[PDB]
RNA sequence: UGGUUGUCGUCAGCUCGUGUCGUGAGAUGUUGGGUUAAGUCCCGCAACGAGCGCAACCCUUGAUCUUAGUUGCCAGCAUUCA
């Protein structure tokens, strides 16, 4: 079922054998995904992500491509969660506390320029 | 041995935290592009920072404003060997 989408999906010769369970093959040389194996997977993603945003860890939305910038930004500012619109800084999660320091610095200085 | 100095060298380096990579020694930052007197600064980056250095503040000289005119100065006021 094509619900709304446009994705046949991507790549030429550089492709991964671990997606043999998901794709088809066009005579173009660019691969077309079996969308019947797409609708059910986004359905389970939909359900489990409803459960996760029902429990209360917020959600990270991270997109670090020129296509991904305005999309992930506007979508997370629509949903209220935590986005990445530019580079993904090395160690936001495993190095979490020194990023909390630098974001508190940003909070101090953006309060400082008006208060 | 303390303390105090030379020298590399006023060279621009030397490190650390947390993270990640590596079996480990180590790596990373600190590399790359431009830039600088400068690891100076920017941009990209598995890194984000920080410290000692670099620079700046400090002293002098270069100029002008205010205060302050004696022992310093003599512009217009006359006398003076001055």
């Amino acid at each position: 079922l094509l619900e709304a989408g446009v994705h046949f999906g991507h790549q030429t010769r550089r492709w991964n054998p671990k997606m043999k369970r998901y794709i088809f093959t066009e005579r173009n040389g660019i691969y077309i995904i079996d969308l019947q194996k797409t609708v059910k997977k986004v359905e389970e993603a939909y359900n489990f992500t409803k459960n996760l945003a029902a429990e209360g860890g917020k959600i990270l939305f991270v997109g670090t491509k020129k296509q991904a910038q305005d999309s992930v930004k506007e979508e997370a500012q629509r949903s209220g969660m935590y986005y990445v619109n530019q580079r993904w800084l090395g160690g936001t999660l495993t190095n979490f506390e020194t990023i909390q320091k630098r974001i508190k610095r940003l909070k101090d200085i953006e309060k400082m320029q008006e208060n």
